[PDB]
């Protein structure tokens, strides 16, 4: 567990007040998806951009670097391509119809500079992206930073990392400050890099595995610790809230960050997740912790009205 995700998460769950696993709704759900052979989808290619290598890379070090917070009302929607999109396609269709129309995102001198306005308007629709300014600010490290220490090219970052995930996030999070997600609990250091691991699964969909998307450690990857998932494995009975915390999701009442509630819900997020991992291998349905991660994510897009909101944090 070469980045202390796992270990250190798992002390928070040992603990946890406010959340926990139900173990036996995990072997219930293992059961059924591993009946059925439950796969993730394939990587989209209709929504994301595609290019030569170096303008893919640096395309998906943007997409993840801004791949966060999408609540909040009124809804922030986008149209692309004659449909109407919300939360993480937003994002993505934002970026492809700013990359159509010619604006240079994968360019490093761009980012560098980019301001408030140009974000505004890549994302223009109806309300607005939540923190538009931390987005812009976000964009012009990443591109100072890639041209600063990687010639511009994200492809030498992924390159020193000599086909190791885990070596790309510990490259990407040493690089780049707004990828460094650690949070305290009870005193200890909490590590959860969500960021810096779904840019490592996300190279490895857009490249098919191959060049700049090749890793052969891929396993050693965890859950990637957000709102929606927590959702799923509520909604599928796997992770439980004690009153006040059920409470507060309820009434759709902000959780700061880094609050014990907060990383409790992001600890047993990364747990309940790879408890389903075990449970499903045992049951002879091998898949790694990311593959659990993208087929909860993608079961989160048709939850039934009256599910639990999901947990709204910000910072
Ligand atoms: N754990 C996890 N979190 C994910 C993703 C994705 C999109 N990944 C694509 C790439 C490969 C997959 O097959 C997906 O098609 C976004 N997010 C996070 O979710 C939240 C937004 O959610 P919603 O309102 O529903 O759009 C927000 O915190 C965002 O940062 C997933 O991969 N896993």
């Amino acid at each position: 567990d070469r980045l202390g995700v796992l270990t250190t998460t798992r002390r928070v769950v040992e603990q946890a007040q406010a959340v926990w696993i139900d173990h036996d709704a995990v072997a219930q759900i293992a059961e059924a998806f591993a009946a059925r052979q439950v796969t993730p989808p394939t990587w989209n290619r209709e929504l994301h951009w595609s290019d030569g290598r170096e303008a893919l890379a640096n395309y998906i070090l943007v997409l993840d670097a801004v791949n966060f917070c999408f609540w909040g009302e009124p809804r922030w929607r986008i149209e692309y391509a004659g449909a109407v999109y919300d939360g993480y396609w937003a994002l993505a269709a934002s970026l492809k119809r700013a990359l159509e129309q010619g604006v240079p995102l994968t360019d490093a001198s761009y980012l560098a500079e980019i301001t408030r306005d140009d974000v505004a308007t890549i994302f223009a629709g109806e309300g607005e992206i939540p923190l538009l300014d931390e987005r812009a600010r976000i964009l012009r490290e990443t591109g100072s930073v890639l041209a600063e220490r990687f010639a511009g090219r994200f492809s030498d970052a992924i390159a020193a990392a000599g086909r190791s995930a885990v070596a790309l996030v510990d490259i990407v999070t040493n690089a780049f400050p707004s990828f460094r997600d650690v949070a305290t609990y009870r005193g200890e250091q909490v590590r959860f890099y969500k960021r810096a691991q779904i840019l490592v699964s996300d190279l490895y969909g857009a490249f098919d595995g191959s060049d700049l998307g090749a890793f052969d450690d891929l396993g050693e990857l965890t859950a990637f610790a957000n709102y929606k998932v927590p959702q799923v494995l509520h909604h599928l009975g796997i992770l439980r809230y004690a009153p006040a915390l059920h409470d507060r999701l309820a009434r759709r009442e902000e959780i700061p960050a880094g609050s014990p509630e907060e990383v409790e819900i992001r600890a047993a997020t990364i747990w309940g997740v790879e408890e389903l991992r075990r449970a499903l291998a045992s049951r002879g349905h091998a898949l790694d912790a990311y593959q659990v991660d993208w087929l909860l994510w993608d079961e989160g897009q048709r939850l039934p009205a009256g599910t639990l909101p999901y947990h709204r944090t910000r910072t």
